Parts: C-alpha cells; structure tokens; sequence
C-alpha cells in the first residue's frame, strides 16, 4: 500500500539494501515501474520532479499512483517529491497526498539549508510525511552529522561524486566511498544517491540502434551502485536509464514502420524495456524479494 | 462532472449539433481532449475501446477520467465504451463507472443484433447507463423497428462510411423514423495540416484518405449527433513524436516528445468541436 517514505527506507537501512526511487512523468512509466515491482516482489519508491508534477498536474500524479497502489495492494509504495525547491512546493505535495518530500537547498550555505530543511521537516512530520534533504553544493561528514541532528530530516542525499543525467564522468568513474561511510557512521539514517543511472550497455545499444545519439555518455557502474549500498545508500534515484530505454523503443517503432500511428504499438514495447531496466535494478540493489 | 451519455446527446439531438466522441489510450490523449473542451466550452464524449481498456486497465481508464472531470467540473463529460463486443464487456464497463456503453453486433443478422442489444440495454438501464448500438446500408424501417424494440438510446446507422459518400436521404429517413440521437462511425477527416505534419515527419499514409469536412457537416445537418474520432487524433499526435525523434537524436525526455504531441492533438479536437457545432454549448 501507499506508505510513509521512512517505512520503506528504515527497513532498507536496518537490513542494508537499496531501494530504487524511480521517476515518472505519465501513465506508461508508472505502469512499467509497478509491474517491475510486482514481478520482482520489491517495495517501490515512486518519485515525481516539480517538472513532472507541472506536466501531469499534482492531482493526476497522486491519483494515478493511488489507482496503481489499489491494483497492487501488497506492494509497499512511497510517493516522493523529487527536488522540491521551496517550502510551498513541499507543502503542496504533502497536502496533495505525497508520503515523502525532498527539499533541495544544497546550493545555499549550511545555515540556510538547515533552516529551510528544518521548516519543511516540521510541516511534513506534522502531516506524517517523511523528508529528504541534500548536502553538497562534496559532503562534509561533520556538517552532515550536525545537519541531521538539528533538522530531524529522515534521509540525507550526501554528494559523493554523482550528477544527474547521462554524462556523469569525463574521466574514470569515481565516487568517494570513504566519505559515504563516514557520513553513514555519523548520521545513522537512510542515505540517498542522486544521479544513480548506470546507462547499461544493452540500453545504450538499443538506443543507438534506433538512431539515437549518446556521444560521451557514462553512468554509475553497476559495481559502484552495489558498493554504494554496501556503504549505506538506501534510496537510489533513477530516471535517465528509464527514459533512454523507453525512447529507444519509440524511436525503433517509428523507424521500422512509417505507417504506424497506434500509440500502443509505440508504448507497449517502450514500457517493456523500461520495466526490464527496473527489474534488473531492483535485483542489483537488493530490494527484490523484500515484500 | 461525469453524466449519462444520453444527457449530452439528447441536447445535441434537440438542437441539431454534433458532439465529437474522442478516443483515448493514455494520459496525454485524455489531457489534450479535456483542454480542448475547456478552451472551446464544449461538452465532451470520452471514448475507450476494448483495446484501450486492456492497455490502461479499466480502473485506470475510469480513474483518470474522474480526475480530469474534477479538474474541469463545469464541462459535461460522458465516458463511453467504444465498440463493446460482448454483454460481459458492456457489463464490466457499467460496473467500473462508464456512463455510456456501445454494443457492436452489426456483423450479426437483425434478429441476433436486436436480442443482444436488448439484453445490454436492460442491464445498462438498470444501472443508469446509456446504450449505443450499430445497424447495417441501413434499412430505415428496420432501424425504426430496431430502436423501438431495443430501446437503445442512440444508433449508429450505416450510411456511407467504409466501416466495420454520404447517403444523406437515407440518414434523414432513419432520423425521422427513430427520432433519437444518431452516431457516425468511421468518419475521421484527416485534416490537411495533420496529413502534412505526418508526411513531413517521414510518415506513410498512402491510401488512408480522410472523409471531407463537408461530409461531417452534411451528416450533422442530417441528424448525426455523435461523431466518433480517433484516427485523426493518433496521426496528429504521432506526427509530432516522429518529428522530435527526427530533429534531435539526443532527445529522450518524454515530455519533449509528448507536449507538442498533446498540443497537435488538442488543436484537432478544438477544430472538430467548432466544425460539429458543440463549441460554446456549455
Ligand atoms: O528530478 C530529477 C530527475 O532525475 C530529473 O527529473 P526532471 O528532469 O523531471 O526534473
Ligand atoms: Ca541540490
Ligand atoms: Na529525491
Ligand atoms: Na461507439
Ligand atoms: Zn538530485
Ligand atoms: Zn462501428
């Protein structure tokens, strides 16, 4: 059922596994994510950016998820506001029915980040909603310790070297695992890895074969994702991988049959490829068979 | 809010205009249809085929429409099962919250088409749901009898489309004898700008030629009140999807594909609402 974010991540934290947090912007993405969770017996973090919420309407974003939760009532699901930029946005998400909100004030200085995070936390906890914040313009583990203690935030995204999107590394993949472990030891709460898409080889091949361009793309190696979870990561934000796999199949259908305009013929295969990315990621991170 | 199909079509029947019945398979199609209805101040018939229901799940098809109705509470909206093939299909749609169901037995002989339609009507009317049937070109006196015995709310008579040249005089006869709202199937009108968009994007239409706008106008003048529209929406939508794919091989943000696709679909709907005469009827 639809549950407070901390309910899923505290179990992940206690048992040391990672739960993918999968973005969606419409029905097809949402359905494939849920079918993956059903097929791998995995709890689900479903998240929506402010852009996705604008695109869908917050009423549709929450409404579709509630329909899917009723369709799969045995699956623990948290609905999470990804990269909330203001108190008011986090408050709107709470009022609408989100069960987790992220407030991203990591571009502010420490005191202003902590001040706004603490304000979001009070509002959210008053409503039974868990809260994520972010530290790292890389994270300072002693700042993280104080930040978590004073804010009462439920989970923290410490910056250890990732970034959003398909172009994460110009050199060798490198994540500061010693820093992650220090943060984990000093905070002892669930941690979040942003920018955690891997761009798997088969997703890349699918995309390029359909005529796409992924020049210079590099994701987090699978081994780095697994080492992140060993280091204490429990929420693993994933979006780019889903988009590439989905749009690869759309491009393919368009290439292979110029007369095709049944939307289902484009989006059924796209859903299948996205679903398969999620199922593999659930296994990799350790959330498979955790229901 | 959601209302019975017949409440929308009774008005169009009385006042002699046509209401587009617009198919959807997902959120993007549904949002664009609703925005068009909001922008043209037009009532909405929202249609879902059996294939679309299988694709979305009936719980999501109804659920999304209910959300959209609450977003635009002033717009009259009927949720219609398009080309239901069996009693059980129509009954499931009734139970899920559809406010209109169509049973297509037009491939059967008159006697068999009438008994099945009649069974669906009993069930649907018990639940407060309007019923469409189909009958084929049609013999107006058989249509007269069909409608009186079945008590169906609206009829799709075969009157010239190649489905499942407009026979205007036949259309008028059926209208006179049945005096109920009538439905036109298989009359998408691939507008010139939609055809150009699809081909400009590398699409292949070839042979698939739309029935002209004057055909739809004449049909409403003859008594057509519901105009099923689906093909035209898909072509406008996918034209823009193909276009984005062509023009940026690095683009994989779904919203970059589907926001222009929604706008193109929405504009097809707004134009059709004005063409059929449902604009400014709220
Ligand atoms: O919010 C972070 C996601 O990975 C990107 O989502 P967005 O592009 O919809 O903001
Ligand atoms: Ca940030
Ligand atoms: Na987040
Ligand atoms: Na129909
Ligand atoms: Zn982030
Ligand atoms: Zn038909």
């Amino acid at each position: 059922m639809l549950v407070k974010g901390n309910e899923i991540l505290l179990k992940a934290h206690k048992e040391g596994y990672g739960v993918g947090a999968f973005n969606f912007v419409n029905f097809e993405m949402l359905n494939a994510i849920f079918e993956a969770g059903n097929e791998e017996n995995s709890p689900l973090f479903i998240q929506a950016s402010e852009g996705a919420i604008k695109y869908m309407g917050i009423d549709m974003a929450v409404g579709m998820v509630k329909i899917m939760c009723e369709r799969y009532p045995h699956i623990p699901v948290a609905l999470h506001l990804d990269h909330g930029t203001t108190f008011e946005s986090c408050e709107k998400a709470v009022k609408a029915g989100f069960t987790s909100v992220m407030i991203d004030a990591s571009h502010h200085a420490f005191e202003e980040n902590l001040e706004l995070t603490s304000k979001v936390v009070k509002m959210a906890h008053n409503a039974g909603v868990s809260v994520e914040a972010e530290l790292g313009r890389l994270v300072n583990p002693k700042e993280a310790e104080q930040f978590v203690k004073e804010s009462q935030v439920d989970y923290l995204a410490p910056a250890i070297g990732t970034s959003h999107g398909a172009f994460k590394f110009k050199g060798e993949p490198k994540l500061d695992f010693e820093r992650l472990q220090e943060v984990k030891r000093l905070t002892n709460i669930p941690l979040v890895l942003h920018g955690a898409s891997a761009i798997p080889d088969n997703v890349r091949k699918s995309y390029l074969d359909a005529g796409g361009d992924l020049k210079g793309s590099k994701g987090v190696p699978f081994e780095f994702l697994q080492e992140s979870v060993k280091g204490g990561i429990n929420k693993v934000n994933t979006d780019t991988d889903l988009r590439i796999a989905f749009i690869a199949e759309v491009r393919k259908v368009a290439n292979e049959d110029k007369s095709q305009f049944d939307l289902r013929k484009f989006f059924s295969p796209a859903q299948l490829a996205l679903k398969n990315v999620v199922k593999e990621r659930m296994k990799l991170l350790g959330s498979a068979n955790k229901i």
